[PDB]
């Protein structure tokens, strides 16, 4: 059981700021439900990628996408 | 502060399953790192879908991958 992150922020005015913690640790889930914009955007598979930064150690991919009419970022642990 | 939540298993033999719970809840992370390979695995950028499933309400998306040489699949919500 452990753990790793990502973060996640969206373009334009009104934007929105995450920073996301992903915790691998039979019925129900594990509670609640956010914004379910913010749930169909940081699972939404940006196929595109045009970034690569941290400092490894770490790697972190970086990818820019338009989900319905609002640009993100998203960048995720990539060894 | 919330929470969603998503699995991740692989085939052949030798296989691993996951079920991962991702949590929105300046220095530092927020834990370990288990296997680095399940990290670049549930990260990867999989831009082919080929899977829509659940019952809605929830509404999870289907997605195989090679990464490699080992296939995957990968089930997010997707509202």
């Amino acid at each position: 059981e452990a753990c790793v992150t990502s973060w996640l922020w969206s373009e334009g005015e009104g934007a929105v700021f995450y920073r996301v913690d992903l915790h691998f640790t039979m019925y129900n889930p594990c509670g609640p439900e956010p914004p379910a914009h913010v749930v169909r955007a940081y699972n939404q598979p940006a196929g595109d990628v045009r970034g690569v930064w941290g400092k490894g150690e770490r790697t972190y991919a970086e990818q820019d996408f338009r989900v319905g009419g609002t640009r993100w970022h998203r960048l995720l642990r990539m060894p």
